[PDB]
C-alpha cells in the first residue's frame, strides 16, 4: 500500500521498518532453533535507478519509512490479537483397607473319686485351658494430584515476503567458492562448516508480532502406607490332688501355672514428592513491560496497555516459512543435487540420536529432580509374588498312622490353601502358587502354616513359621517343635523399582 519515493524523499533520516532484519535468517530444520546466520544481505537499500521506497507507517504516528529492496509487500495488519488459556485438573484416590481377626478358646478337667468301703478314700482332680488371638489389619492409601495451565497472548502487527532473487552476501559467496564441486566423504566434512554456519532452511516468509507465554505445572503424588499386627497367647493349668485316708492321713498337691504372652508391629510409611514448574516467554516489548510483566502471577492493564502502545516500534517473532538452501543457486549448476543429499542424511542424523528432546529416544518417565515433566511411579511397592517348591522333612503329624499335613500361605489379608496328600511323613507338593500384584512393604508377615488333617473339631496344628518378604529369589527354612519345612520364593519388584522391599526408584528420572 505505497510507492516509490524520489530524489529529496530519499535524503532525510528514514530508519528502516521494524523487524525487516529478520528476515532470510537461517534455522535449523532439526531444531527450530535460530542460529543467527544470514545467508542473504539485507543491507542494500538503493535500486540501480537510486530511487527509495518510503512507506507510510500505520500504527506509528504518521510517518514514513525506508523499505528494503528484496522485501515483496510490507502489510501492516491493523489488528489481530489473540489469547488462548487452557488449564486442566486431575485428581486420583485409592483406599484400601484389610482387618483379620481369630479367637481361639480350649478348656480341659477331669475329676476321679473313690471311696473304697474297708477304710480307703482318695480324689483326684485336673484342669486346663488354652486361648489364642490373632489380629492383622492394613491400610493403603494412594493420591496424586495433577494441575496444568497455560496462557498464551498473541498480536500480529507486521508481515512481509521475500523473492528467489535476493542479493546473496559476500561471506555466503566466500563460503561457496572454498566448497568443493560435489558430494564425497572426505568433503563432506566441508558441507558440515557450512551447515551449522548457515542452517538448513530460510525464512522466506515472515510475521511480526508480540508474544505472551506462560506455562505451569504442579504434580503432587502421596504415598501412605500402615500396618498393625497383634498376638495374643493364655495358656493356663490347674491341677488338684488330693488323698486322704480314714485314720488321719492326708496328702495334698496344688498346681497352677499360666503363661501370657503378647507381640505388636506396628510401621507406618509416608512419601510425598511435589514438582512445581513454571515457564514464561515475552517476545515483544523495548525492555519496558519488563518492569512488571515477568514477575507476579498477575499483571496490571495499565503496563500492558504501555506495551501494546510501544510494541510498532520493536516486533519480535510469531510466525516463519522455510525454503531450502539449493533454492537459491543458479538454476543451471549441479551442485545443487551433491547438495541436499548431505543435509537430508544429516537431517534424519538429528533426527534419529544427535537430537532426541521433541520424540519422547523412549526417555524416563519421572521428574529427575529438575525440568523433564515426566510422571510419579503410580504404584511402588508392588511385587509379583510367586511362592514354589513346598516340602517339609520328618513330620508328626498323626500318632497311629503316617502324618496327614497340609499348609497355609497367610500373606497380606489372603489366606491361600494347598492340596493335601495322605500318610507322608516328608512330602512335598507341585502347586505354583500365585500372588499378583501385592505390597511385600505393608502385607505384613508371609505365613506359612502346617497343619494335621485328623478329620475333627480341633485339627491338630503341627505349627507355623513366620517371615519377612524381601525382594529376589530367596530360600525359606523352618524349624518346628517337631520336623521342619524348607520352600522359596521370587517377589521381583516392578519395572523402574528395585531394593529390598521395592520403594526407592534406581534411575535419576
Ligand atoms: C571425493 O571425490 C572428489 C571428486 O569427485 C575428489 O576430489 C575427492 O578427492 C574425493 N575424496 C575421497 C576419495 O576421499
Ligand atoms: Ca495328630
Ligand atoms: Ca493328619
Ligand atoms: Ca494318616
Amino acid at each position: 500500500p505505497c510507492y516509490t519515493a524520489t530524489r529529496s524523499e530519499c535524503k532525510q533520516k528514514h530508519k528502516f521498518v521494524p523487524g525487516v532484519w529478520m528476515a532470510g535468517e537461517g534455522m535449523d530444520v532439526t531444531t527450530l532453533r535460530r542460529s543467527g546466520s544470514f545467508p542473504v544481505n539485507t543491507q542494500r537499500f538503493l535500486r540501480p535507478d537510486r530511487t527509495c521506497t518510503l512507506c507510510k507507517n500505520s500504527l506509528m504516528r504518521d510517518a514514513t519509512q525506508r523499505l528494503p529492496v528484496a522485501i515483496t509487500h510490507w502489510r501492516p495488519h491493523s489488528s489481530h490479537c489473540q489469547r488462548n488459556v487452557a488449564a486442566a485438573k486431575v485428581h486420583s484416590t485409592e483406599g484400601v483397607a484389610r482387618e483379620a481377626a481369630a479367637n481361639i478358646n480350649n478348656d480341659w478337667r477331669v475329676g476321679l473319686d473313690v471311696n473304697p468301703r474297708p477304710e480307703a478314700n482318695m480324689r483326684a482332680s485336673v484342669a486346663g485351658s488354652h486361648s489364642k488371638v490373632a489380629n492383622f489389619a492394613a491400610e493403603k492409601t494412594y493420591q496424586d494430584q495433577y494441575n496444568f495451565n497455560s496462557d498464551t497472548v498473541e498480536c500480529r502487527m507486521y508481515s512481509f515476503r521475500l523473492v528467489q532473487k535476493p542479493p546473496l552476501h559476500l561471506d555466503f559467496k566466500k563460503a561457496l567458492r572454498a566448497l568443493p564441486r560435489n558430494f564425497n566423504s572426505s568433503t563432506e566434512h566441508a558441507y558440515h562448516r557450512l551447515i551449522s554456519s548457515y542452517g538448513t532452511h530460510f525464512i522466506t516468509a515472515v510475521d511480526l508480532g508480540g508474544r505472551i507465554s506462560v506455562l505451569t505445572a504442579l504434580r503432587t503424588c502421596q504415598l501412605t502406607l500402615n500396618g498393625l499386627t497383634a498376638d495374643e497367647v493364655g495358656d493356663c493349668l490347674n491341677v488338684e490332688a488330693q488323698v486322704s485316708i480314714g485314720a488321719q492321713a492326708s496328702v495334698s498337691s496344688e498346681y497352677k501355672a499360666c503363661e501370657e504372652k503378647k507381640k505388636q508391629h506396628k510401621m507406618a510409611t509416608s512419601f510425598h514428592q511435589t514438582y512445581r514448574e513454571r515457564h514464561v516467554e515475552v517476545l515483544g516489548g523495548p525492555l519496558d513491560s519488563t518492569h512488571d510483566l515477568l514477575f507476579g502471577n498477575q499483571a496490571t492493564p495499565e503496563q500492558f496497555s504501555t506495551w501494546t502502545a510501544s510494541l510498532p516500534s520493536n516486533p519480535g517473532l510469531v510466525d516463519y516459512s522455510l525454503e531450502p538452501l539449493h533454492t537459491l543457486l543458479e538454476e543451471q549448476n549441479p551442485k545443487r543435487e551433491a547438495l541436499r543429499q548431505a543435509i537430508s542424511h544429516y537431517i534424519m542424523s538429528r533426527a534419529r540420536w544427535q537430537n532426541c528432546s521433541r520424540p519422547c529416544c523412549q526417555c524416563e518417565c519421572q521428574d529427575s529432580k529438575v525440568t523433564n515433566q515426566d510422571c510419579c511411579p503410580r504404584q511402588r511397592g508392588l511385587a509379583h509374588l510367586v511362592v514354589s517348591n513346598f516340602r517339609a522333612e520328618h513330620l508328626w503329624g498323626d500318632y497311629t498312622t503316617a502324618t496327614d499335613a497340609y499348609l497355609k500361605v497367610f500373606f497380606g489379608g489372603q489366606e491361600f490353601r494347598t492340596g493335601v496328600v495322605w500318610n507322608n511323613n516328608n512330602p512335598r507338593w507341585t502347586d505354583k502358587m500365585d500372588f499378583e500384584n501385592v505390597l511385600l512393604s505393608t502385607g505384613g508377615p508371609l505365613r506359612v502354616q502346617v497343619w494335621d488333617a485328623d478329620y475333627g473339631w480341633d485339627d491338630d496344628l503341627l505349627g507355623s513359621c513366620d517371615r519377612s518378604p524381601h525382594s529376589g529369589f530367596h530360600e525359606v527354612t523352618c524349624e518346628l517343635n517337631h520336623g521342619r519345612v524348607k520352600f522359596s520364593y521370587h517377589a521381583k519388584c516392578l519395572p523402574h523399582l528395585t531394593g529390598g522391599t521395592c520403594l526407592e526408584y534406581a534411575p535419576q528420572g
